[PDB]
């Protein structure tokens, strides 16, 4: 046919045509049942796992995978889930949100310990009106030397963001050396712009005047990206817009594409993409998209290594796609900002939307005493009074009647994750559990294996996502060729 | 491997575009040439290479692809047999058109489509079995042999009876389907009862009406509800709004766990819909790796659809973020929602208001403030006024029950706007643009962004053939791109995208 080859008998077993197919290590060359590594009908070249992604990547990361497991908030990912990961070469960002100070300064000690030399990265997330939590966590990461930051939430530049980066840069010849990096998470294209151009001349000015950075690291700030790689994030877990990674990855890179045709950076920025990847299936989609690298993920909270009670994890291994919902945000729970989270095994959801419907009906604490007795009963277990009480306590407290009632209602939206990340008994049906459509999927494609189980680890399955990718792109390369494959063997299969 | 063109931008695009030759490249000075006795290699990887080949075979078609169905005939007679003359295949919107018409359009399809290809919607009525009855009498009848079964919550004694019908055995014994299923779905339960053989229960009621043969009823046991299994993620009207990403992987995981217990002779087929509407998107769905692909949002733009003109019109400006979540007609009682533009109408914002006042007040009495408004902007007549017309359009189908019961009188009302909403789109009611039901999703936004600065951003322009071609095509082109890329080739970026020329 098309192909300058010719074989001598060969092998003709499906259990030997499986095994073959499986090494990408070495070449394929198929004649029609035959695979051998007279005519040779179809052809497939060996192509690894270091095919798939932007290699740019991995170099100035120094990991094996164009892979990334996300961030995960209280330390969800964990001190052993960024060690566990980072010993195989693989990157993953510290879960830093909503952590106190000395808390993460202990995360840094212990990860640098075991990881003198990377990889890692540290979740820097937006704190729009705690602006100072944001300048203790920059700070904390430029006294430690933390190279490498996931910058996510952020809706605009701010000046923290930009010290960071800024501060980083220094010259070698002349040439800029980017000594912080940062990946920027977005899912909007105009706050991916403002991270795939320039810093601000405006704000670099203002901490050249405070002696924060340089002359030079001024001039060199503008001459270079505020990121390095740009995660879209679709549809996933936790915070979320709901967007498709079909239409939102492709309006990303090309932006990313007109941006640096403009400013023509030396290095070009970089664009991968999370949300809705749980399978070597989607994970193969996403980089033939056009993605230096892929992101997960709900599928690393199910993990043994992820700060997530025995419990949940147990949990988790059972949810299925359409067992995950959208519910009440905490922090942005009067705006009306929800959340994507597990809802099989759990009550949040229900108990939480019901809190949201009464605080927009209803004016004050003040709501029907046949409606009140349920809460306190069931969802509080204690008076709205009593709870009140608590939350003055833990801190804004008076002159709003809306205002109070929100405030007593965040009392359960708050503590509800952390029953979950703890494993508060008792409390169990009301466990907040943040995971998207991609972990059911994760658990459909595993079924019948020894991932059902304890038995999950964040190495085995980033090895899997990206070793089934690897292996489907040369399954559909073969199909493309008219090659007929046993449909036992075109899939990925943990086994 | 082949041994050692040409360099010219202008000649490297096109020749890279030639899906049916070879591609020999070398990097000096990058080099393409079409004859060796080598850098890179690209083989002859056309559209054909895409989805599953059985697919082609079983329904004659030329793509991997076809049109899903538009209800009230919005997927027209017109757009059938424009795609069924260019070989792809499409399903006629029979959804909420009375038998008359649906039977008009069975004979004007086959006059001009003898032998396809073409399929019709066959949609579940749950409030009403007659319905789905006359249509798959209809279908026996004139001999459609393909359906395309949606909005099924399971299986139903007139599904399975037109499944089971057209089972029949060749000279060697073997079993021969005469008649076809693609079956849409969004649920995994669903789609188990559409990969699994009909329930003998039944069948064998079926045998006792006389409908089915013993050996028919024997035959169905051993075969699938369902050739084929649409996944359909989020999408324009009816959907549950789920990734592709997630859920087309659950069905094929699904797929091959069925496949493997029975092992049927013929495999199921798994495809995918919902959010395509760029070749990006299409190439990722079949990388995924769906049997073909299903469309769409971007249907309705095209000039053969039953669609208004404004209406097509506006679909050409509609972006990703101008779809939105409404009360749905057939459903509304019930708080089910439908995906429709957001942009240049106002049903959305009404359609809600009216689900929030149906779900707070016992009767239209008593409702007033309020009342008044929707009187006056939305039904632009007295809810009495409006009650009246109503009792004589179920009149002549009974309204006896909603006497009983003013909650059903207030819905019954509520939905003369809901169902005609959708009917003034369609037909192009003058005085009520603003009031358009226009079923929409993300999809039509990302084509929209794609097409910008061609030909295209012209609504008049818009073919479904053109449309269906450049998303094949494009997905073609960029699967060699993607091949190249990975042999370490570096291609320009402005080479690397199929855009329409
Ligand atoms: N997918 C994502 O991006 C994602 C997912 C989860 C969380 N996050 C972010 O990470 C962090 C998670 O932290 P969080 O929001 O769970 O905690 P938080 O501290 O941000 O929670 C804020 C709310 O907790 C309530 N609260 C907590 N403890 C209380 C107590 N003892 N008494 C009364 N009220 C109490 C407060 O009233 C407040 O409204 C946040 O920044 C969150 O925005 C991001
Ligand atoms: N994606 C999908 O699956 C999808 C999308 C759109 C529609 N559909 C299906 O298409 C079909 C189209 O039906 P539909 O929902 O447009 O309307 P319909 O024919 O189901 O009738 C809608 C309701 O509107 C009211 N109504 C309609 N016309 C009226 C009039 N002249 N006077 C008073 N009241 C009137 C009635 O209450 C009626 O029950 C439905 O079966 C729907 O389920 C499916
Ligand atoms: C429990 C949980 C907590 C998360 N916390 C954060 C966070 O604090 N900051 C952040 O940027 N992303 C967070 N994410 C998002 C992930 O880093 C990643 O972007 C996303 O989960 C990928 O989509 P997927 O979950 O559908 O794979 C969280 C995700 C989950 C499931
Ligand atoms: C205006 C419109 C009407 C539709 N009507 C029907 C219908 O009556 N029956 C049906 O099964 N699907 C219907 N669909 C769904 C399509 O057949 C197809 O499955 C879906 O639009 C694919 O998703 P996409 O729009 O994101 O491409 C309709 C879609 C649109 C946009």
């Amino acid at each position: 046919s098309p192909w300058p080859w010719q074989v001598d008998e060969i092998s003709f077993d499906i259990e030997s045509l499986g095994k073959k197919l499986k090494d990408l290590n070495q070449a394929c060359y198929l004649i029609n049942l035959g695979i051998a590594q007279h005519p040779v009908s179809a052809f497939a070249p060996a192509l690894g796992t270091q095919s798939l992604g932007d290699s740019n990547f991995r170099r100035v990361h120094g990991v094996k995978y164009a892979y990334y497991a996300g961030a995960m908030a209280n330390g969800i990912a964990s001190e052993e889930l960024v060690i566990a990961l980072g010993q195989a070469g693989i990157l993953c960002s510290f879960g830093a949100a909503g952590l106190i100070p000395s808390r993460v300064e202990a995360a840094i000690k212990r990860i640098q310990a075991a990881l003198p030399n990377g990889p890692y990265a540290f979740n820097l997330i937006h704190s729009p009106s705690e602006q100072a939590l944001e300048r203790g966590s920059v700070e904390l990461f430029l006294k430690h030397q933390v190279r490498t930051v996931e910058a996510s939430a952020f809706l605009g530049l701010t000046p923290q963001i930009v010290y960071y980066r800024a501060a980083g840069l220094s010259r070698d010849s002349g040439e800029i050396v980017i000594g912080n990096k940062v990946i920027a998470k977005i899912s909007r294209t105009e706050v991916a712009t403002k991270f795939m151009e320039p810093a601000p001349v405006k704000i670099l000015q203002q901490l050249v005047n405070e002696g924060l950075i340089s002359e030079d690291q001024m001039l060199m700030a503008q001459s270079v990206p505020m990121a390095d790689d740009i995660t879209a994030e679709a549809d996933s877990g936790g915070h979320t817009d709901n967007r498709p990674l079909v239409t939102l990855l492709p309006t990303i890179l090309a932006l990313k594409d007109t941006i640096q045709a403009k400013y023509q950076y030396k290095t070009p920025i970089r664009v991968g993409a999370g949300g809705g990847i749980g399978t070597p299936d989607a994970a193969l989609a996403t980089f033939n998209m056009g993605a230096a690298y892929i992101v997960t993920g709900s599928i690393n909270q199910a993990c043994v290594e992820a700060g997530a009670s025995e419990h949940t994890r147990k949990l988790l291994a059972t949810t299925e796609m359409a067992d995950v919902t959208m519910a009440p945000a905490a922090d942005m729970f009067e705006m009306g900002v929800k959340l994507q989270v597990v809802k099989r095994g759990t009550l949040f959801p229900m108990r939480a939307n019901k809190l949201y419907e009464i605080y927009t009906r209803y004016d004050s604490i003040e709501i029907p005493a046949e409606e009140r007795q349920k809460l306190e009963e069931q969802v509080f277990r204690a008076s709205l009074d009593e709870i009140w009480a608590g939350t003055v306590a833990h801190f804004k407290q008076l002159d709003n009647p809306k205002r109070k009632m929100a405030l007593i209602f965040r009392w359960y939206l708050g503590l509800s994750s952390r029953w979950s990340n703890t494993g508060e008994v008792g409390r169990e049906m009301d466990y907040q559990i943040w995971a998207g459509p991609a972990l059911g999927a994760f658990n459909a494609w595993a079924k019948g294996s020894y991932l059902d189980d304890r038995e999950r680890n964040a190495v085995d399955l980033a090895k899997h996502l990206m070793q089934g990718a690897a292996y489907q792109a040369r399954i559909n390369l073969l199909l493309s060729q008219g090659v007929s494959i046993p449909v036992s063997l075109q899939r990925w299969k943990p086994l």
